[PDB]
């Protein structure tokens, strides 16, 4: 069914959202499962890396009070990587591989600024019914506020901590604050980094689809700025170019104040900020996976025929000095021979 | 044109052979350059790794006596490998490589013998009418008769040995004898080492395809039994799984007695014994070739693309931990991605 229905909030304040705030997609889904981090099923999931919706970690409990008066208040005077976008569709792409492809052209810039500026610029799309959207998304270090520090560690970091024992995983890489307009939407696309995602402040459609749904994602080429996302728009599928998108089956579930979401490595996600639901708060935290064990076991994993591909194309667009010509050689090398 | 006008004999014996003795088929070709080891235009192509034919190398003089008496009287008791088919195309195979493909039912079966029993089976098939082809191809060892060493002694080694070594080659892997019946047809493919063709007895229709033919000729996927062999039969093409065969243009040339055929590695090459023209016999030289160059230099060399995409392949059948599935992930790939 997808998200299910809507969950009551305490108090009888209401139903937390209501369907006409998710927007509209071509394919089925099936629900995540919500369960108490004292649930063995739960500790099964996160095991056997998959998806699900822990509801009493704690894991930001100092945070769940943040809001853009609070935050404005005591973030500090450092900068913060802002991207904007002209439809609801944030396209973020890596730079460094902006020489590659040169008939790219940016849909989605970056820039940095003052907490107060993006606070400020947010406010003038508002009153001025602006159609720009804005999207916050900065790594939290020392150069934050006193306060913010105090609420970093009140973070629940020996479960955390025990979390990334637990399953074996490499140090934390980083902490990611995003605070987003309502509609907002990052396309779907995978991270090889093992994530927890901590909502905060507003409720977020969570779409995830496993690592062997790769043939109906068609992912962008490793060497293009886009590489990791789907190159389908959800928002109008070209089934001509992307037929096995029709076959698509994603999990989903919609993440609220106090909810972690465990995103396995590799597993495609598509993200949205509730229609109509005020701003949003999150806080990624983000490990490297387990090592690769020795004795490689048979039958392989999805993720790592992934890996594979991958590899393949990089060591491909080394061996040939040019990016551009990974994809000839590559129907040269199939076409009459294995398809 | 092709092998161009049928070559004239000394003393008036008429010309060598005529176009009727060419088998028929549906590309194009130039002549390969017949030139003397002294013109060095020879020595130009044999450095630029193009095909050329030598006709006063004397590379073989001693053996330019050799029949089918004379071998049977000194050659010896040693076995030789007899390859046999219901057809004029031998269709050879990778033993070692047919545990790979299940499905690949044998279509040139090989047989060891005595020479005496070769020149036998021979004559069976000549009175009988038979349909059997026959082709006999065994490496040159001690197991010689002593006035065979005497003749093998007899070749030009002073002349190979210096383009052994003006050109950087490797050793001389091995030596080949091949005597074959007339018609007999080695289906075009290619070889990754240089090869020397001296023809030695009758004549031989050679039509070879530079390396950058490779999406032309639509080779067997490497771990086939057939690798290295082009899929596409020569006198029926499917035009409808190989397209691009209908792009194909050869270089040709027709081999007598005491003529060098230079064959470069990874150079597609067809070989045929001219119809109705008796028996064939040859004897190969195969040298690996120079070492890479430290300092890989580009514009790349396109048997340099060909032996990058046989390492995919085969690092990707590694990986994978089965052969059958590299068409499946190629395919997964680039579907969508790169075509
Ligand atoms: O927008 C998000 O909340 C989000 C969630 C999870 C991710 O891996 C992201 N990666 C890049 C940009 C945004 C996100
Ligand atoms: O049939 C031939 O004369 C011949 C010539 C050159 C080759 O590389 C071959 N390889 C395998 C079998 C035969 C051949
Ligand atoms: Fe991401
Ligand atoms: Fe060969």
């Amino acid at each position: 069914s997808g998200s299910g229905e809507p969950r009551e909030e305490a108090g009888a304040l209401g139903p937390a959202w209501d369907e006409s705030q998710l927007r509209s997609y071509s394919f089925p889904t099936r629900p995540i499962p919500r369960l108490s981090q004292s649930d063995p099923r739960a500790e099964e999931l996160i095991e056997n890396e998959e998806p699900v919706v822990l509801t009493d970690t704690n894991l930001v409990y100092p945070a769940l009070k943040w809001d853009l008066e609070y935050l404005q208040e005591n973030i500090g005077n450092g900068d913060f990587s802002v991207y904007s976008a002209s439809t609801h569709k944030f396209l973020y792409y890596d730079e460094k591989k902006m020489a590659n492809f040169q008939n790219f052209k940016p849909r989605s810039n970056r820039e940095e600024m003052k907490f107060h500026e993006f606070v400020e610029k947010l406010q003038d799309i508002q009153q001025r019914g602006g159609e720009e959207r804005l999207y916050l998304q900065q790594t939290l270090n020392d150069t934050v506020g006193r306060k913010i520090v105090m609420d970093f560690l009140g973070f629940n970091w020996n479960w955390i901590n025990k979390q990334q024992g637990k399953r074996g995983w490499g140090q934390l890489t980083s902490n990611l604050l995003l605070i987003g307009m309502e509609g907002n939407v990052t396309p779907a696309h995978y991270d090889e980094q093992q994530n927890f995602f901590a909502q905060i402040k507003g409720y977020k459609r969570c779409i995830l689809f496993p690592p062997d749904q790769f043939e109906c994602l068609y992912p962008y080429p490793v060497h293009h700025p886009c590489d990791r996302q789907s190159q389908v728009d959800f928002d109008n599928p070209d089934y001509e170019r992307f037929p096995n998108f029709q076959n698509v089956v994603g999990y989903e579930t919609v993440v609220g104040p106090g909810d972690v979401l465990y995103i396995p490595m590799y597993w495609w996600h598509h993200i949205e900020s509730l229609l109509n639901g005020g701003i949003t708060i999150t806080v990624n935290f983000w490990y490297k996976g387990a090592p690769t064990p020795k004795r490689i076991e048979y039958p392989l994993k999805a993720h790592q025929k992934v890996a594979i591909m991958r590899n393949i194309e990089k060591m491909l667009g080394e061996a040939l000095g040019n990016p551009q010509e990974v994809g000839p050689l590559l129907n040269t090398m199939i076409k009459g021979r294995y398809n």
